[PDB]
């Protein structure tokens, strides 16, 4: 199936997919000189205090920290958004090296990983008929940076020993992403994609300004995780990361 080696990576995903080649993919290079700052804009609504995670997976591409949708928790609103979007998951993408890992750029510039908190629009009852909506999903996105350590990026990076390849899951529960977030929640805004096939266009991206610093040690542990299954040849997870796609004259706005 599907995946960031040479055979079956990024630029395989056409053929099974053909909406790769569509007219609003991501990522994208964010380009700060043409972007504009859009005043018709309402601030950013970031509602995280009752977040409820229930489990960390390994599927293979990546890991997701699951949350409890079932009921209004955590929430994004504001900002470019009409209506409430629920937290599902979130995941990152990062490198092999510190140089590159991240998926949108800001004038060419590869962050070291970025993090993406996924939400469905509550419109649409659940995530399954949410993607199949233009305006279906809402993406947090936000740069990692090598520096000092995330104190609130401990527990996820401590628990991926449990979870080292394709299938293994483990309890996380009372993970809090507020712990996640940089100070500002200034941001870049555009329409486009799921990153990973399906690769489905119904995702609104909110990419913030501010990156998130971590230190080497904790992604270190992320370059440890597996692509393979357990008893299965050694293929370390680094490099998951989707490169930057056409901007086919959509317009990214800013907040600032
Ligand atoms: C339904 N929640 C989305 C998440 O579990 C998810 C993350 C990455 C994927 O490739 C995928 O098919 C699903
Ligand atoms: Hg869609
Ligand atoms: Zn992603």
């Amino acid at each position: 199936h599907w995946g960031y080696g040479k055979h079956n990576g990024p630029e395989h995903w056409h053929k099974d997919f053909p909406i790769a080649k569509g007219e609003r993919q991501s990522p994208v290079d964010i380009d700060t000189h043409t972007a504009k700052y859009d005043p018709s804009l309402k601030p950013l609504s970031v509602s995280y205090d009752q977040a409820t995670s229930l489990r960390i997976l390994n599927n293979g591409h990546a890991f997701n920290v699951e949350f409890d949708d079932s009921q209004d928790k955590a929430v994004l609103k504001g900002g470019p958004l009409d209506g409430t979007y629920r937290l599902i998951q979130f995941h990152f993408h990062w490198g092999s090296l510190d140089g590159q890992g991240s998926e949108h750029t800001v004038d060419k510039k590869k962050y070291a990983a970025e993090l993406h908190l996924v939400h469905w629009n509550t419109k649409y009852g659940d995530f399954g008929k949410a993607v199949q909506q233009p305006d279906g999903l809402a993406v947090l996105g936000i740069f990692l940076k090598v520096g000092s350590a995330k104190p609130g990026l401990q527990k996820v990076v401590d628990v991926l020993d449990s979870i080292k390849t394709k299938g293994k899951s483990a309890d996380f529960t009372n993970f809090d992403p507020r712990g996640l977030l940089p100070e500002s929640l200034d941001y870049w805004t555009y329409p486009g994609s799921l990153t990973t096939p399906p690769l489905l266009e119904c995702v609104t991206w909110i990419v913030l300004k501010e990156p998130i610093s971590v230190s080497s040690e904790q992604v270190l542990k992320f370059r440890k995780l597996n692509f393979n299954g357990e008893g299965e040849p050694e293929e370390l997870m680094v490099d998951n990361w989707r490169p930057a796609q056409p901007l086919k004259n959509r317009q990214i706005k800013a907040s600032f």
